[PDB]
């Protein structure tokens, strides 16, 4: 099983932007959130300009293409489609949501994508709740990773 990237130069596009933020606010948070996963699989994300990307990130609402429409304010934050190609691999960020970074209102644009990045490299929820692929937003100023993340991602990447 264990549905895994089988290349190690992932690439990415960010399709669309949100305006609750700036554009290179919005850039560096995709990028911060990939940087975590770097660091602890064999990976690298590299951002390009194409559709042929691995990761397309698309910020959108309601039906917005994909057959799994969000929900408008509340309920579902975010989703993500784990490896493979076309639509798998994809992040989707629901922007009738407020996107932030600061502790506050809104979500963390980094955190949610933290989170959907985990997915988008083959990782299901966990059962442990400190854990970034736990199924429950929590804004936080730590470290994201708990060892359950990493032990999870060492389990498809090695
Ligand atoms: C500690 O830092 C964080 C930050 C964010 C999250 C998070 C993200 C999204 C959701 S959700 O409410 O939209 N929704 O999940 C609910 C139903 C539990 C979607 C549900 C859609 N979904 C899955 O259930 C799922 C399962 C396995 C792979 C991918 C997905 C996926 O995109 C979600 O999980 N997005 O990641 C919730 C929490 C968690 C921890
Ligand atoms: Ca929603
Ligand atoms: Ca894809
Ligand atoms: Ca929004
Ligand atoms: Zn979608
Ligand atoms: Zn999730």
């Amino acid at each position: 099983g264990d549905l895994k990237w089988h290349h190690h130069n992932i690439t990415y596009w960010i399709q669309n932007y949100s305006e609750d933020l700036p554009r290179a606010v919005i850039d560096d948070a995709f990028a911060r959130a990939f940087a975590l996963w770097s660091a602890v699989t064999p990976l690298t994300f590299t951002r390009v300009y194409s559709r042929d990307a691995d990761i397309v990130i698309q910020f959108g609402v309601a039906e917005h293409g994909d057959g799994y429409p969000f929900d408008g304010k509340d309920g579902l934050l975010a989703h993500a489609f784990p490896p493979g190609p076309g639509i798998q691999g994809d992040a989707h960020f629901d922007d009738d949501e407020l996107w932030s970074l600061g502790k506050g209102v809104g979500y963390s644009l980094f955190l949610v994508a933290a989170h959907e990045f985990g997915h988008a490299l083959g990782l299901d929820h966990s059962s442990v709740p400190e854990a970034l692929m736990y199924p429950m937003y929590r804004f936080t100023e730590g470290p994201p990773l708990h060892k359950d993340d990493v032990n999870g991602i060492r389990h498809l990447y090695g």
